[PDB]
């Protein structure tokens, strides 16, 4: 029986590589060239890979995992018994695949038009408006418009999507889709663990919120900002108010200490998307890590096509499962924000390359959070004023606070948002939130966790969650919350390994081979062992902890408390 098991795994692996490689090709062609033809081909490939999953999944379920001796064989087979969507009857499967495609397409080609005829796409048009406009009404137009066109358009598909993904989940032994997604962490205490982590970062977030609210009150007027209430969701420089670094100009702690226009600098010296990824590639190699293959530079879509072609612009990294072909698809814009995103994606590519020799079933991160954290860890070092200056993109306590504030506007503000998304979906999946209450519960969470309010009252028919990529694209979000916490834990450990001393926020692990070695050994494990082991390999301990992130921002937390205190701020929103 143990012999049939190792043989089954070998067969599953060699056949999966081929079928998955073909699927990736079709999926890539659609993503980088949305047409009726590429869509039709993708849906056909869905049926093919599903047929393969059903065949091997059915066989896998015939094994009594309890009797299997080899742990690795045991782990792979248990995983293969989960057919995911392939567990659905042929009819429901095709309907489910079409629904996913329709939601993705609808989101990626949606536009917001003006009376004249000027229509704006999310990237880069609407994104730019949200980031640079300081006019309440213009920000509102873009904010409401996007939700009117993308969000409302997704509502007709969601209820059916929920029914079908939940059905597939139950057919694989789970109570619902949320349960299925959470299982990716193999951590029974997950919900409680995440809640405790969230609570530890509350004091810092609430102080940042109150400080930013005061600055907005200063700029937009007392008639539009309640100093004791939530903040209008369209004033944070980002379409979803998930990161607030774009309004840094409105909240600079010490305006006397000017900061170079990084974007202007990048554009000034002709930085290009290719250059941006080249720099990222250099950071990884400086650590002794792997460089992307030549094939990467030739097949990746690092810029939005002018081809008159329609594509899915949202940044993503691709593993074509042949251990050679890896690509990135991103409509990269030349600015610091996208430079960080470029590192984020290159981090995914590094993970792909690091575990490319493990059985395909184990080719994943220790847990989804780890996969999201790698790139961010390096980006933390890249973002330091000193490193940016070394790239000729930049030119002291007050400078420390200004820097920490810029970092907090992104990293801290994102904590409650990243926590909220799946708290909403898990309740949709378990039936607690019906389609009658989709939007109302989304905003109750938006208020409860982020302390935000909608600038325009929502009405029946609105489906704001649909206006956030990951919702219609059905990509789990809790991984980003985990990532933001652990990436600081990794930063802390890597810096210590690099011999750094002094304030953690001043660390730059560039060229540190000791740092790279820890990330490499951890990444090489793929999904072969419980994630606490990969956590231990990198940090010397096995748990997730907010200590590193709090330590990184300590100087800022103290400054914020003193600042908010002297202005008599009332934290929170009664
Ligand atoms: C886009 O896909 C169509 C098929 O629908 C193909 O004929 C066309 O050449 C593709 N465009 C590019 C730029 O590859
Ligand atoms: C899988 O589905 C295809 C059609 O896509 C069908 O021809 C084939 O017989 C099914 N079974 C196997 C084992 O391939
Ligand atoms: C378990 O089986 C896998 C797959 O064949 C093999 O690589 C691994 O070395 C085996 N482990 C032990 C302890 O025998
Ligand atoms: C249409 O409105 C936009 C506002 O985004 C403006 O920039 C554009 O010039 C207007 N078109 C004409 C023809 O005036
Ligand atoms: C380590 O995490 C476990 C949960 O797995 C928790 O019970 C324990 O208290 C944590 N230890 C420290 C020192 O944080
Ligand atoms: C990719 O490399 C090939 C050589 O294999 C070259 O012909 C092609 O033009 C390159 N493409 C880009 C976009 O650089
Ligand atoms: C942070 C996450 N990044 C990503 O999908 O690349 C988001 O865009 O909301
Ligand atoms: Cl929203
Ligand atoms: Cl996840
Ligand atoms: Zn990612």
């Amino acid at each position: 029986d143990e012999a049939e098991a190792s043989k089954f795994v070998e067969e599953y692996d060699r056949t999966s590589q081929v079928v998955w490689n073909e699927y990736a090709e079709a999926n890539w062609n659609y993503n980088t060239n949305i047409t009726t033809e590429t869509s039709k081909i993708l849906l056909q490939k869905n049926m093919q890979i599903a047929n393969h999953t059903l065949k091997y999944g059915t066989q896998a379920r015939k094994f009594d995992v309890n009797q299997l001796q080899n742990t690795t064989i045991k782990r792979i087979i248990k995983k293969v018994q989960d057919l995911e969507r392939a567990a659905l009857p042929a009819q429901e499967l095709e309907e489910y695949n079409k629904i996913l495609l329709d939601m993705e397409t609808t989101y990626s080609v949606a536009t917001v038009c003006h009376p004249n005829g000027s229509c704006l796409q999310l990237e880069p048009d609407l994104t730019n408006v949200m980031a640079t406009s300081r006019k309440y009404e213009d920000l509102l137009w873009a904010w409401e418009g996007w939700r009117d066109k993308a969000g409302r358009a997704i509502l007709q598909f969601y209820p059916k999507y929920v029914e079908l993904i939940n059905q597939a989940a139950r057919l694989n032994g789970y109570v619902d889709a949320g349960d299925s997604w959470r299982s990716m962490y193999e951590t029974p205490s997950l919900e409680q663990d995440l809640e405790r982590l969230f609570q530890e970062l509350q004091p810092l977030y609430l102080n940042l919120h109150a400080y930013v609210r005061r600055a907005l009150h200063r700029h937009y007027g007392a008639q539009h900002i309640n100093l004791e209430g939530p903040i209008p969701a369209h004033l944070l420089g980002n379409m979803w108010a998930q990161t607030w670094s774009n309004i840094y100009d409105l909240v600079v702690p010490f305006p006397s200490a000017p900061s170079m226009d990084t974007t202007e600098a990048m554009l000034k010296q002709g930085w290009t998307p290719r250059r941006m990824f080249k720099e990222a590639d250099d950071f990884f190699t400086s650590l002794g890590l792997l460089p992307v293959p030549p094939e990467f530079w030739n097949k990746s879509m690092l810029e939005k096509p002018t081809d008159g072609r329609e594509v899915v612009c949202h940044a993503s990294a691709w593993d074509f499962y042949n251990g050679k072909d890896f690509r990135i698809k991103q409509c990269t814009t030349v600015n610091l924000e996208d430079l960080v995103v470029a590192h984020h994606e290159m981090g995914h590519i590094q993970y792909f390359m690091q575990y490319k020799d493990l059985p395909v079933a184990l080719r994943e991160g220790a847990n989804p959070g780890f996969h999201e954290a790698i790139g961010d860890v390096l980006a933390l070092s890249v973002s330091t004023p000193k490193h940016l200056h070394s790239l000729n993109l930049l030119s002291s306590d007050e400078h420390d606070i200004n820097f920490l504030m810029k970092m907090a506007l992104d990293k801290i503000a994102f904590i409650p948002f990243s926590y909220l998304v799946d708290q909403w979906r898990w309740r949709v999946f378990d039936g607690s939130i019906t389609k009658e209450n989709y939007n109302q519960e989304w905003w109750s969470l938006r208020l409860k966790y982020q302390g935000l309010c909608p600038p325009v009252p929502r009405t029946q028919g609105d489906f704001d969650p649909g206006a956030k990529f990951h919702i219609p694209s059905s990509v789990p979000y809790i991984r980003y919350f985990v990532s933001f916490i652990i990436q600081f834990q990794f930063h802390e450990a890597l810096c210590q390994a690099a011999g750094h001393t002094g304030p953690l926020h001043k660390c730059d692990i560039y060229q540190s081979k000791e740092a790279g070695q820890r990330l490499a050994t951890a990444m090489k494990l793929g999904f072969s062992r419980p994630w606490p082991e990969a956590m231990q390999l990198i940090t010397g301990q096995p748990n997730m902890s907010a200590s590193a992130m709090l330590s990184y921002f300590k100087p800022l937390l103290d400054w914020l408390r003193t600042e908010n205190e002297l202005h008599g701020e009332k934290l929170g929103w009664p």
